[PDB]
């Protein structure tokens, strides 16, 4: 059967979260543009992919939150990330959503567990949902040990849904997509 070393490695990387930040653009040096953020002793460069290229103009953009995962890249930039830019919270959010997980092991044995997942952002990137949920599946359910396929489905109060396919990384352009965190109703996971 197949291994999933690359996915387990990616989704166990540390993540960084920076809130109420000032995002700024410098003169473009390549086709892809990058928002800069300096929350500490480092300058982080966030690639504007998918919807973000048209979303952000010259800037600056204050009152933003960024979800950062440091990626390997062709420029050997040490602090480079993709997507994950959202509007900062107007107030505190502690929104509970049901998380149901079904897992089928290699012997065909099925398990289930239901828990609560806390949404703490008004506006949340698919990047942050995908990354933190997969890390939790690895840590609590051994995702990418024996099994590495299936889906995470984010189900919305308005009937919308967002699907993350577990057998591959989230498509880069989708890391820029953002959704109303307060409108998430429940999350269904199926591992096989
Ligand atoms: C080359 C490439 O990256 N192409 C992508 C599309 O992805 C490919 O085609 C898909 C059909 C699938 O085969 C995938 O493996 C390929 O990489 C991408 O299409 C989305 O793919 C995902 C799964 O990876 C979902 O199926 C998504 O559908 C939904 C969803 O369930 O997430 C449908 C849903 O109705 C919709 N929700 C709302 C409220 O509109 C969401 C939502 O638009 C997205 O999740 C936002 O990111 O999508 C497929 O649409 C496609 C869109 O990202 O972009 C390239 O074309």
């Amino acid at each position: 059967t197949p291994k999933y070393e690359d996915l387990r490695a990616y989704y166990t990387k540390p993540s960084f979260e920076f809130e109420k930040q000032f995002g700024f653009m410098l003169k473009p040096w390549t086709t892809v543009r990058f928002m800069n953020v300096i929350p500490n002793r480092f300058i982080y460069k966030i690639a504007l992919v998918g919807k973000d290229e048209k979303k952000y103009k010259d800037g600056p953009y204050d009152n933003i939150d960024v979800f950062i995962v440091l990626e390997d890249n062709k420029y050997q930039l040490k602090k480079y990330s993709v997507g994950g830019i959202t509007k900062t919270n107007s107030k505190k959010v502690n929104h509970k959503v049901e998380l149901s997980i079904t897992k089928k092991d290699n012997q065909g044995m099925i398990s289930r567990d239901v828990s609560e997942y806390m949404i703490t952002k008004e506006e949340i990137s698919l990047k942050e949902l995908d990354f933190k949920l997969r890390k939790q599946l690895i840590e609590k359910h051994n995702l990418y040990g024996n099994m590495g396929s299936g889906t995470i489905v984010i189900k919305m109060k308005n009937g919308g849904k967002y699907t993350f396919e577990l057998h591959k990384k989230l498509q880069e352009h989708r890391m820029a997509d953002v959704i109303d965190g307060t409108n998430i109703d429940n999350i269904e996971v199926n591992i096989k």
